């Protein structure tokens, strides 16, 4: 059953499996050269993983290469355990909200990049998403889901209070705020904001290594970075592929008109005061 | 489809998984402290393995502790890597034949122990393993699966070859040759003889420690052993637990007369002229 697997902890729906271990996430010891790279899922995070790693590189599947904090599944998988035997400088992944990262972070000053992506196009997204997870209940329908993403009652909890409280820790210069819209219209300017606030030289030869090597259709056939190195067992993109368009817009395809309405409307009540700039 | 899952590899039908990235097998380097634990599926390898950890100790899930050796699912697990960062003295577990073992570990002298159980009971607790792993087929009926059994179209290929040909090799001081029913009915005296052939002393305290360790209910409620440590995805144990029953004649429980006797038949074709000595049950 879905509240079999998923449980509210300090008011965020998780997998069980994740909070089972708290301890081992709460006392984590950060180092101050660690970079953090923090997402509301399906925002865009293999794609920006990948462009910063080609920056800090100027074959092993991405998983092992950028390790998953807070990802466990008893003595199998274990994110905490890789991320101690990793050589630095180190690349950590996570889609906790401010609230539950692990405080030695802000403690060491440590830099960090989040990347967001406009709610109607994640919620498409999601949805695929809990098709393609085995262990995950599939949703009766779609509009189904989006009744329980309004709500927050999907894992990692609310993208509204998500976004709104990464927004205001971006007030710091270290911390590097990004949207998904402006890597696809302006790829080029993005790359250069990216290699410039990790403090390197943007040379048109790395630059161009990265436009290319980062693409949509590049990725989707890399099998280091489209997750087919992941068990089907685990993971089934017979059901559902990983890389599976990578647009804007595919909201259009799944929305009916009422749905939208209202949720387009609850989102102007719960996003009113938050000065974010997503691109029209 | 079975065949889709399964491929015959240098005449041993393998989990195609396990054979896709052979050359990383091998080449393995071994070295010269590294203990070997072989054993043909369902024959105690979880047991023997905890006994001799114990001892390594004297008085974290197995899998982590003793590294299988070929096991392989793509990136997610590796047995190669999991040795390659694994501190000396290295246990290593594996389901191989002889031919197919990697060369090093002969080249470098290595010891080994080779632990077997009677084939008709490791043919019940085999079918009861192909129910509990989810991508594999669960057979029509256990009849069906002996008939597969004979014939050596089975994961890791023909029992009757394996014990054969490892049994020559038990020739060597440093291969030593065991029996699941002999830990079954005289725990004590086998322990005793993993203690010494490890070359440590057998005191009184440290066998008895061991034996009570290591006992069937002891086993079955430890989740460092009883594999509830691996999800349930791969392998669900609501189906069948690892723990099954743990004793010897289960085979009267699944073996209807005409077909054991058409096995026992065919069983003394294929160990004629082989001189282990099972033990009478
Ligand atoms: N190089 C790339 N360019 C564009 N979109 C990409 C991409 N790599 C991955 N994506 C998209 O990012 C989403 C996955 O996000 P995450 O990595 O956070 O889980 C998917 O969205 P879609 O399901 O809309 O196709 C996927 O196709
Ligand atoms: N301490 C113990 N004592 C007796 N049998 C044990 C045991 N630990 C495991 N086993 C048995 O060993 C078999 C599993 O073997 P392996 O470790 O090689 O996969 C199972 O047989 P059954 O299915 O007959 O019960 C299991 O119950
Ligand atoms: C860890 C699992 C595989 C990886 C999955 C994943 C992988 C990447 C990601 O960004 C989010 C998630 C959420 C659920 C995870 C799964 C929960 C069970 C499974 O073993
Ligand atoms: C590696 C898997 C889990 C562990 C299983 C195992 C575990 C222990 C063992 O002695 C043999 C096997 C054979 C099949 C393996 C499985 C094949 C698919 C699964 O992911």
């Amino acid at each position: 059953e879905y509240y079999e697997v998923f449980g509210e902890f300090r008011g965020v729906l998780m997998d069980k499996r994740f909070t089972k271990y708290w301890e081992d996430v709460e006392m984590f010891l950060a180092r101050p050269d660690d970079l953090v790279i923090a997402t509301y899922p399906k925002s865009g995070t293999t794609w920006i993983s990948e462009v910063v790693y080609m920056i800090y590189k100027e074959e092993d599947a991405i998983f092992n290469r950028i390790p998953y904090l807070e990802c466990r599944n008893e003595d199998l998988i274990n994110g905490i355990k890789q991320l101690k035997e990793k050589e630095s400088p180190r690349i950590v992944k996570t889609h906790l909200p401010p609230k539950l990262l692990p405080a030695s972070f802000w403690e060491k000053n440590c830099k960090m990049i989040y990347l967001c992506r406009n709610a109607k196009d994640v919620a498409v997204s999601y949805y695929y998403f809990l098709l393609m997870i085995t262990s995950y209940p599939n949703p009766k329908s779609f509009s189904e889901f989006v009744e329980k993403f309004m709500q927050g009652q999907v894992p990692y909890g609310s993208w509204y209070d998500h976004v709104k409280a990464w927004w205001e820790k971006s007030k710091n210069s270290r911390v590097l705020f990004m949207f998904y819209e402006d890597m696809k219209e302006d790829i080029r300017r993005e790359v250069v904001k990216l290699i410039e606030f990790l403090e390197r030289k943007p040379s048109a030869e790395l630059v161009d290594r990265i436009i290319q090597h980062t693409s949509f259709q590049e990725m989707k056939n890399n099998p280091s970075t489209n997750y087919t190195m992941m068990p089907e067992e685990m993971m089934n993109q017979k059901v559902s592929p990983f890389m599976r368009k990578g647009i804007i817009g595919d909201w259009k395809n799944h929305f009916p008109e009422a749905l939208r309405e209202r949720f387009d409307e609850h989102y102007k009540q719960q996003m009113k005061d938050c000065t974010v700039k997503f691109r029209m």
